[PDB]
């Protein structure tokens, strides 16, 4: 990401919105708007075989494993805005697990991008799947949305749950229900 | 369109009547808020779903359900002309394409701003869904308290009220339905 | 109508009876306020479910079942003539008939002012709903704490007494009795 | 009140905003909105002499009395829309103090009125002090008002305090202070 | 000491006056039921404080005040005859003497079990406490519910009165009141 | 005004600089959604205390604090251009004139949607409140969490903000200043 | 029966054996104050469950289940001699017969005050109920905490045990159990 | 120190004299699970201060108060011999020396693991701190449930007490006991 | 077993290597504490179940599941050396076995003391209860905070994790599985 | 620079010494992870306030206190190098300059991540906010849990200390003092 090019388009943004980007406050403003939009997409530039590392160890047992609450951050493909909240995933080993800190790893991943959360919740799936070949796997996201919330309805009591279930926790009825009664 | 002028001249009769004074410094412009409020608060009759949407109908990234909670509503009773409000709960499994999530706020304030019955206001924003998206099924579950029972009348306090409309698959399925209504405990 | 001179008459030998002197200044009128109390507390036996519901029976909206919860409720339980109260939670589904929410309040009351057992309590308000809207089913659950299990005898301070009665599809279909059951919880 | 003239007026506000008066689930709205507006206002029409009635007992000690979370209803006179809440009521008798329930018959008296909420709490404390010329008073009250969520500004978190302290209560901090306290 | 025959046939009466069958079923050992519960609701009057204590003084530990709060009470309101409960709070500061924590709750019952008025039970149980103990200063609060508001007349459902007693020091001092009733909250 | 056109222009050219599609399905009409936005965004800088007011002054009703809490409030941090927001309370005492209780909301609008720091947001609708009302004195408090700490940088996640300004009779009167406080608790 | 003077002996010689000097002041009265309470707390072997539960058993007003939650108990632990306490929930099915709801606090009672294993405690309780009231089905909950495992021994803090006794349609019937289970969360 | 053989013999007559039978299965080993359980319960009467402390006394890294809150504490009242708990907070301002964190806990229970008094419990763990590092002040609050009086008695179960021992500072200094007892709230 | 001295050699040099000084006053005896920490915090790999257990296994009162919920544990994760913690829940039905309550919580610091992995913690507890007892079935549920996910690496601080272990009717039936998991909601 | 090799050395003598294998699948990069978590929880040291800052002063908006709580932190005991974490709360007036708001943040962590005594931080975390800001006065709350009490020695579960730093009018000004505590309520 071109750090230079980015300060000058905020430094312009800044302009046209009618503010001073030479006034103190805002002095190195187009730099730190810069360097948080390529925090905030490096996503994009992160390699999952990277990210998982090699913290894939054996299964100790055949039950569920639920790692709930992980907090995320985003940013709205539509708006520019961020939306935020908890991932909770759950999974059924074949062999194999993944190191608890992988999940957050791999929940930044797709996290720090522009996206839908739709997509987000179906990413994360996907990217556990790969990395574990698991007998199933379910992912749940629940998030506010700042571009709900601070413009256009302006609704603010409302949260969005978008899911994806793999494997056995899209086949078996019971092993969802009981990954979602987790949650509760 | 709604004739401002007309409602003013209901409204500065209605404060005479109930025996107040239409003439003194607080009550003067009242007629005049009373309008606007009112032209706002049944605002919805002559909204268009197809504007409400705007368009924002995108493909759909996945086959599980979708669960938008706790979109705040307003309504009035068509009995009492007393507000209603609390929450709506949209859920809904798409068939090749989602909805822009700040558009099911949009749809519920196009029903809620009118004179209602909440068992009705459920099945019109559920119908409203189906509609624009065509999914495998829609569920919608508004929970309100309602102050013609609040302020008056029986005036219980504790009292809050659940209606829903079920779609397609919410209203088939029964593990669909269930998981629905889990996501909202 | 009740005699309240012969309320009165009863209340002032109560307060002798029990110790105290009806002619304190503090218990004067406390025959005439007790007389009053207690016409109030068993009007619900002058009352016809008719006149309580007042006709306020509409067409229904759609199929989907409606919640009343949280309905606050006061009765004395006919053992000891001691309050007992909390919330009644109705549920039901239409069969092109819905009444008027305000209405299932005023039922609540009609029963629940009267000497009473909370099992009775449940079911006089389901089958009162129930010959009011013919309904597809009604399920009714009734939550409360006994002053007569508090104030006095086991003087049990964290009990709550839970009963229910259950018609139609409440009844008869096990999944919608728990869907009405998961809405309470 | 002409109940009368009420619901001639409601039939025709349900036409000028769209609606049809003829429709079976308005056929009675006339006529209800008429009788509850009579209900809403009766405020108006009660004597503080009537309402306190007689209850009005000798002092049994000289502490602080206080009656907090009084729910009430009123109307806003300025969009004819509800504003509700609780008022918390504090006194300290001079020899006479209150039947509990008449505290809250006082609070309805000036609620079931076009109102402000700043005169609402003042109204409430007069009415004590005219009753009971006690040391002292203060009334609170605390209220969400729909001319700011369902419309307009549309805020939703947001919730007012008013209120009004009479004799030792506008006079002695300490008093105030404590009185507040017991509402914390 | 108590005349419960003459309890039984007030009740009997009562039943009949207020439009019930004193036959029925349900009914039947009612006026029985009534006459031992208000004998032991009016139990107070015949309690002698002397007793309650039962000697359970000790010598003071310390100088520091002790606080006894949440002693749940159940009484009944002189007015209505209906009951009013919650919870009482104690604070003293020992001068030599400091009492057996049971006992406190003893005295509480002693007085609650009369026909009361809130602001008279919270300066009863203060004066008892000053009489048995000799300290530097006592303070009760009293906080309550009455049914009397609740389940009749106003009708009032979020509604709870506090009412209180200080004494020597609790009363003299502000510091001394202001840090007991911080421990309160 | 602002230049929709312009915006639209960088913010497409924003998205090919982040790596990302401008053509595809869902960034399409994105640099017309962004640019929209932030003209309403930064619009408190092209209102007027006056038109934001609209004349909604009137006569004071007493002489006691008033406290309008819990005003939900957004803004963007002028350091990172990244959402903080949180809740704006406010409490003055009239000088003979009260304010309309939305326009405090109004004001709290009209200086959110800019960029800002906390620290002055809280300054200029203390200011603003103090020009229109001239009130014996005012009080802002501002608590909100910022993204720009939260989804980057130091990545805390439990940390709240809290900013305030105090005029008149608020910064000089200890006891007012605690009394505005203690009603926020 | 129990013969507290030889308990008054054992007491004091356990107060001299642990270190205690039991001429002390505060320790005179101990042996006879730990002799009555042993024979309180063991006064459920002496209880007759005819007596316990009198003439309570009325006509059944309705087939549904009736939930009796939160009976608080006491009991010790026969391994340590220490108590172990928490709360009962009561679920049964009538069949033609009800029982007076205090008595099943009273059940409890009987049960608790003996020397307990929480295991017997639920099943003691359920078969007391069944034997009484011989309906469908009984369901008895028991969560309590141990104070032999808080107060020494592994010295766990946060622990709660919870056993259960399900007999007839409680047994047998999977939704039956759920149910009475699910009014319990 | 303590013959647990002879407790054990006291504790076997004691199960035959309450009723029980000492040679059934699951009270065979319980004499002796008593008499160790009761060694430990009174362990503190043997510790020494100088032990429990040990050498964990630092030099002070400020002159602020540090306080020590929710040190969990279980002891037995010596009027019953029955457990009371609940937490101690403590308070203090260094004079050049700080304690080790857990050394307060260590001699929270060396006083707790006692027969007790509350209003003593408070005083010793005060004057034991004070001794040890010879504060400016020290402040202590014990904040507990006795089963003496909720498991027999007056039964009360929503009562608990509050002691406390204030030193130093925290009894001359009217502004230092109120910031620590505000650092509870 | 452990050779505290070398642990303490290992600690002091490991103080020099991290930037510290092994002869500041705060850290002159940290190398002792250290190694007498790890000696306790390892102390699992020492136990024997057959000790841990003390022969605490008694006849069955009942068929009923029974549940032992929050049994708090403290481990150490393998990769990182670093804390993890939180609470272990039990559930398991007899045949004809009991364990004493409190075996439980040994069995879990006997598996908890030591390096580990969460999803291995679960398996063996639930294969020690499988061991002792010889129940129908044992469900172990182990929820639990990682410091190494929290303050380092990825740093989250919302995160938490469930594993589990299922054995005979808790794996082989689901509605068995499904109770268990019920009552720990 | 720390030696991660010698490190790493040290690690795996330790998982020899405590009796595990370091040849295990899940020990093999045990002593890599330790190494490198220990050189980030020890990065404290190696760290300047000035570069931790950043240059992110500001000039001052207005008087008024600035309160950043909740600033969650994670340290390491140096008496048992066993985690304590909790949050920091932070006040301060400034005298003409204001710091961002997320270097209150990287300061807290400066100092959080070395070996330390939570005396010492919030003094330290003051004195660095001092020297950077040079405000009218700045206070410092540090609120935390150490496993050091609960994983091992004592156990307590439900403490918590606080310990705090107050510089300037923090200290000098009682009210300013106590405005800032009563923030953090
Ligand atoms: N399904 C889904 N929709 C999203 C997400 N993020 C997000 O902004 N949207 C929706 C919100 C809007 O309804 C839609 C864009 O609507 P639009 O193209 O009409 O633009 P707009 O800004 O004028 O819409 P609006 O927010 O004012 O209603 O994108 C997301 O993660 N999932
Ligand atoms: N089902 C349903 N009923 C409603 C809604 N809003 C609303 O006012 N009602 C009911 C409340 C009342 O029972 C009914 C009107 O009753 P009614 O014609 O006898 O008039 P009323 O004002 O005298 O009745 P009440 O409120 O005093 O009981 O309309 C709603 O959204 N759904
Ligand atoms: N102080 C005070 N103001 C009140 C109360 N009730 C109430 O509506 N107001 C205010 C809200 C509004 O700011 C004001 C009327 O404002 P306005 O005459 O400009 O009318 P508007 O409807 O266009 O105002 P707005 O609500 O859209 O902001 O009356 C109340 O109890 N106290
Ligand atoms: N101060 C005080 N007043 C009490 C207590 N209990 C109690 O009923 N009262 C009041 C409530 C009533 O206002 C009053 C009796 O009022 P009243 O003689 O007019 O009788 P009422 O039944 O018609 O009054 P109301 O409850 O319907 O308002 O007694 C109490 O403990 N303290
Ligand atoms: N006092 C104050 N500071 C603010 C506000 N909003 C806001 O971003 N800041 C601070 C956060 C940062 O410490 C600072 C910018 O720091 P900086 O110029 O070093 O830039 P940076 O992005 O690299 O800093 P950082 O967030 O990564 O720590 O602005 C606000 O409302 N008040
Ligand atoms: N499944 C499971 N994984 C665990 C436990 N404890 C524990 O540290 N882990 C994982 C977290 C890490 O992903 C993994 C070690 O990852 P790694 O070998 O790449 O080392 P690292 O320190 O660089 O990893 P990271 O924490 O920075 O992500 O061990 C546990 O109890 N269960
Ligand atoms: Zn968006
Ligand atoms: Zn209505
Ligand atoms: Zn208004
Ligand atoms: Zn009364
Ligand atoms: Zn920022
Ligand atoms: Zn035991
Ligand atoms: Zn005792
Ligand atoms: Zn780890």
């Amino acid at each position: 990401v071109d750090l230079e090019r980015l300060q000058a388009l905020a430094a312009e943004w800044l302009q046209v919105i009618g503010e001073d980007p030479g006034r103190e406050g805002l002095l190195k403003t187009p730099e730190r708007v810069a360097k948080a939009w390529a925090f905030l997409t490096r996503g994009y530039r992160q390699r999952l075989e990277e990210v998982v590392g090699g913290a894939v160890f054996p299964a100790e047992g055949s039950e569920m494993v639920v790692v709930k609450g992980v907090e995320f951050y985003s940013m709205c493909e539509h708006h520019l805005l961020p939306f935020f909240g908890k991932v909770h995933i759950g999974y059924i080993p074949d062999g194999k697990i993944l190191g608890l800190s992988k999940f957050a790893r791999i929940v930044d991943m797709f996290a720090r991008r522009l996206q839908v959360q739709e997509r987000l919740a179906v990413q994360i799936a996907e990217a556990i799947q790969e990395v574990l070949e698991p007998q199933g796997v379910g992912v749940v996201v629940e998030g506010v949305h700042l571009c709900m919330m601070m413009r256009g309805v302006e609704k603010q009591h409302s949260r969005t749950v978008t899911s994806a279930m793999l494997g056995v926790f899209r086949e078996n009825q019971k092993t969802r229900e009981e990954f979602l009664s987790h949650l509760r």
